[PDB]
């Protein structure tokens, strides 16, 4: 029995109309054109012989408005440039007429968002990821994908949360919020950096076990229970995030009649081994589906 | 090490501009508005007390142009109606000004395409699936999602290949090509139907093993080889599709120096068991990534 759970991305059309190409010398990447501002990563000002330890403050001071070319596939003339964190704030003389209602927000570990992978300002593909506990994502990015944006949707409002910056040694990726901060402790310099450990997202595993119950698969459900506090002490020693219940998880507990504490106990035993059995066709715990994913895709509850 | 392989969907914006709502009495679903034609499933003419054995020819004869309401979220006045297979061909008096360059094509088993899940003509999410060998897909569809379209992209041309129709007993889904034929042997009537067996897509497993080699994971690669003909005889008895090499798989063999016949042998042994080891973090064979997926996402080769 198929679970009905796919990696679901938002429709990207609203964001595709906001993507441009930002070129600064010998560097090209993607920018996000909202109103009169174009956001893009600041290492577009970096000469290829300086990516390892660049001086972005001196590079910015060296830049003029004629140093930035912005193109949409229209050409946008630049009249202002500023730098917030790892991001450039380019002011263009034309406001984007396709600008959607938008906010900026930072995504927390475990939460999912949609990514629009672009190259030379041309959207190539879209996909959805979960912010890993070590503030990376398991994305699909190649050379020139920087400036690709990640977002969630709330009604007609688009919450921009991620602008792609770099690929770590292990093949995962990270980027910046639109306040300029890189996610985690990473820096936009091409030097080897320490990567924090990854962890199972406990809340996302609980959501996934609820989806199995929602699909009739419930052999793991036993009357035994583990308190949230006892599970969290257990989680610290077993590479699991500590569990924080939400109203979306409560919705899953209500519809199923299975308490969170039962699934916490289930996770503790399933972590020792699936014993040959399978859950939704998987032999390992799944933490890539959020409670909102299970609520929306199985129950039509947004 | 992360593989860089995500479930990648095309950007949906071009298709979102083609989605409308088609209502016919007490039935509503989604339609695809291209030029002066709106396509939608023909069970929009079905009264809810007739979904099990409907007479679509009599239902069509009973329909007039005033029986079809088409809305985009503009209202489209209907001036013609026809029925090809399981699909309605509604003629509207306004041509879609956002009509992209498009063809219709049928998708073969193993090949992937992008789906735009809509409800009441409003695009809600996008996701990519592979046509299963039994002509189903493991999608994410709820009540009212019928009329959602599946497509591939070749340049600026959109190849429409799937319009959602039904959910089988096992939770998988199927639909129709735009010639009117349902995929497989299914019929758009709400009666229980036989479902053909599913099979591993051999070509997609070979592509996935090449992606592991592309990521440095190659412990399964032994000098032992299995001819394509010997593997195909083996595949018929082991729920694998027969392997048909393509120029995209040849590209993978060239870049890696690993022959198809070695991976065919690898699949034969891996099918007996992974022996505790993992490939790209998986303990079972993966057939949900096509050679084009591995070519594009890992090698930038479209
Ligand atoms: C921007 O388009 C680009 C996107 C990259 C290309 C490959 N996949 C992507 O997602 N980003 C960079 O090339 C980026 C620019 C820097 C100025 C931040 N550098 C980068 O990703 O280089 C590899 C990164 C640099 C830090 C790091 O940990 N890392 C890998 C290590 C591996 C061990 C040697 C040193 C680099
Ligand atoms: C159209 O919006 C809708 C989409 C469905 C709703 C649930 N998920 C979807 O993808 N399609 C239908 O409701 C469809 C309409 C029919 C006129 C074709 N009927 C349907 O999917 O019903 C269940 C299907 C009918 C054939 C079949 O095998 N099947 C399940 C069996 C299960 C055993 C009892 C009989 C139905």
């Amino acid at each position: 029995h198929h679970s009905g759970l796919v990696k679901m991305s938002h429709p990207s059309g609203d964001v595709e109309a906001c993507m441009v190409q930002v070129t600064c010398g010998s560097m090209t990447l993607n920018g996000l054109w909202l109103d009169n501002t174009v956001w893009c990563p600041r290492h577009v000002m970096c000469p290829a012989d300086q990516l390892s330890d660049p001086n972005y403050d001196a590079l910015l001071i060296s830049m003029t408005n004629h140093s930035f070319s912005v193109q949409k596939h229209a050409n946008l003339r630049v009249v202002g440039h500023a730098m917030q964190g790892t991001l450039l704030k380019l002011t263009v003389d034309v406001a984007n007429p396709s600008t959607p209602a938008y906010t900026f927000t930072t995504v927390k570990p475990g939460a999912a968002f949609s990514v629009l992978a672009c190259y030379n300002g041309r959207p190539t593909g879209t996909f959805t990821v979960v912010m890993r506990p070590n503030y990376t994502i398991k994305g699909s990015f190649l050379c020139g994908s920087c400036g690709s944006v990640g977002y969630t949707k709330e009604g007609s409002v688009i919450n921009f949360c991620y602008m792609h910056q770099m690929e770590l040694a292990n093949g995962t990726h990270t980027g910046s919020a639109f306040d300029g901060t890189m996610y985690g402790a990473f820096m936009d310099k091409q030097v080897h950096q320490v990567q924090l450990t990854d962890k199972y997202c406990s809340v996302n595993v609980v959501a996934w076990l609820y989806a199995a119950i929602l699909n009739g698969c419930a052999w793991f459900v036993k009357p035994n229970r583990t308190s949230v506090v006892s599970f969290n002490e257990w989680a610290l020693a077993n590479q699991f995030t500590e569990f924080v219940g939400t109203q979306s998880v409560d919705m899953l507990a209500v519809k199923t009649g299975v308490a969170i504490e039962q699934l916490l106990y289930a996770i503790q035993q399933l972590y020792t081994g699936f014993q040959g059995k399978q859950i939704l066709g998987s032999t390992m715990l799944e933490d890539e589906f959020t409670p909102e994913d299970v609520n929306m895709q199985i129950m039509g509850v947004v």
